[PDB]
């Protein structure tokens, strides 16, 4: 049968269940790692844990009293945590509205569990967000900074796959998946290298800072660590690419379309990726080296509808013809 399709019929059980399109269409998954690729690039290792997880979860090898997935991301700042995060939310739940994140600087202070589950009587953040939203991805960034009541709430979800809130009812985790991030050690390693620190140095210094904020207790409870790697040259230039989609699908409204050269691809990597900040740097300097000096070409008629338009390198940086 043709006229119905497979999503009419998945629309109409979702909106009476609540179960996301792309949960209950979840096995007609295999290829969730090339999906999850097409945004998020290289970091191999953690797409496979993630969709390893999953998969185990669907088989039906896992306990159906625990969230879908848990999983620490360890590694530097700005090289795909929170995308893959976004990602997988958009994947698995059909939005990145299903990614829920909860910034653990904001809860430091000791009075921070009723922000998250609720003020004692006489609601949360949390709860009552996966209480509207029970297939969510729950991100906890900067887990080490959490006040010890607020991290002994995780070990609740990763225990019962459930939160008791401040009212008394229970709030149903057992849909989500449990992302915690922190870059612990990755500062470190970045000030042994500044200071000429041997690599074993650097190593010892790191182990003991993860054996300070990280136990076996907690970490047992996790189905993978996974530390994120540093981008490559390859990877951070496919990055370019993907934040360069949306500049040419409005471009390619007025029929403009863009040829980088190798030199303004690379030009673009160069400024927009560092150890520090990874490739958050990039997006305002593509609208910095790229986008403004284009704004201005199209403005003034240099750059018309309908023009193939060459960007190169220049001394003063990007340059623009149209052949
Ligand atoms: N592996 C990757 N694949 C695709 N894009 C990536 C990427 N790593 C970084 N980016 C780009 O750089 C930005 C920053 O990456 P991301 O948000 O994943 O880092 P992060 O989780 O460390 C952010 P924060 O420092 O705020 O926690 C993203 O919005 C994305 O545009």
């Amino acid at each position: 049968h043709m006229e119905v399709t497979e999503e009419d019929i998945a629309e109409i059980v979702s909106r009476w269940t609540g179960i996301p399109v792309s949960k209950l269409l979840e096995g007609e998954l295999l290829r969730l790692e090339e999906e999850l690729h097409k945004r998020v690039v290289g970091q191999d290792e953690a797409i496979r844990a993630v969709a390893d997880a999953i998969r185990r979860a669907r088989a039906g090898l896992k306990d159906p009293n625990r969230p879908i997935g848990s999983f620490l991301f360890l590694g530097p700042t700005g090289v795909g945590k929170t995308e893959l995060a976004k990602t997988l939310a958009a994947t698995l739940f059909d939005t990145e509205e299903a990614m829920i994140r909860i910034d653990m600087t904001e809860y430091m202070e000791k009075h921070a569990v009723s922000r998250l589950i609720g003020a004692p009587p006489g609601g949360g953040q949390l709860t009552e967000a996966v209480r509207r939203r029970p297939y969510s991805v729950i991100l906890f960034d900067e887990i080490e900074k959490a006040h010890p009541d607020v991290f002994n709430i995780l070990l609740q979800i990763l225990d019962d796959g459930r939160l008791t809130d401040s009212h008394g009812r229970t709030v149903d985790f057992r849909n989500t998946v449990i992302i915690l991030t922190s870059n612990l050690g990755s500062p470190l390693i970045l000030e042994g290298l500044q200071k000429g620190w041997p690599y074993e140095r650097i190593r010892d210094e790191v182990f003991k800072v993860l054996q300070q904020h990280f136990r076996p207790e907690f970490l047992n409870r996790l189905d993978e660590i996974v530390v994120f790697r540093p981008l490559t040259k390859e990877q951070i230039r496919q990055i370019v690419e993907i934040q360069l989609s949306y500049l040419r699908a409005r471009l390619a409204e007025k029929r403009i379309s863009l040829e980088l050269t190798e030199a303004a691809k690379d030009f673009l990597a160069e400024r927009g990726y560092d150890p520090v900040f990874g490739a958050r740097p990039l997006r305002r300097v593509i609208q910095r080296e790229l986008e403004t000096p284009l704004a201005q070409k199209i403005l003034a008629g240099e750059v018309k509808e309908g023009d193939r338009v060459q960007v190169d390198v220049g001394p003063a940086g990007l340059v623009f013809a149209v052949p």
